[PDB]
């Protein structure tokens, strides 16, 4: 339940979503990405129909990683209508992440 971004579907996915979504910017070899994905995993089922949940591969999608200043990963985005509400990088976490999203819901 977790939909995988590129630069070629992320406006439609992202900034077009009429619910709020968190961006969850990762690479293959990156062990601390690996550490939350199945964390990442969780929050979509949880916040199934409230929050919408994606993750995007830096590596292949240099485009978007540079026009939101993606500077480490992972690196977490909560979007709200198209803009960026929230940012939090490095593995963080569950009910953590959860406590940062929910006070932009
Ligand atoms: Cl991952």
């Amino acid at each position: 339940s977790v939909i995988e971004v590129t630069d070629e579907n992320f406006e439609q996915e992202v900034l077009k979503s009429d619910k709020p979504v968190l961006v969850d910017f990762w690479a293959p070899w990156c062990g601390p990405c690996r550490m939350i994905a199945p964390i990442i995993e969780e929050l979509a089922k949880e916040y199934e129909g409230k929050v919408k949940v994606v993750k995007v591969n830096v590596d292949e999608n240099p485009n978007t990683a540079a026009q939101y200043g993606i500077r480490s990963i992972p690196t977490l985005l909560l979007f709200k209508n198209g803009q960026v509400v929230d940012r939090k990088v490095g593995a963080q976490p569950k009910e953590a992440l959860k406590e940062r999203i929910d006070k932009h819901l």
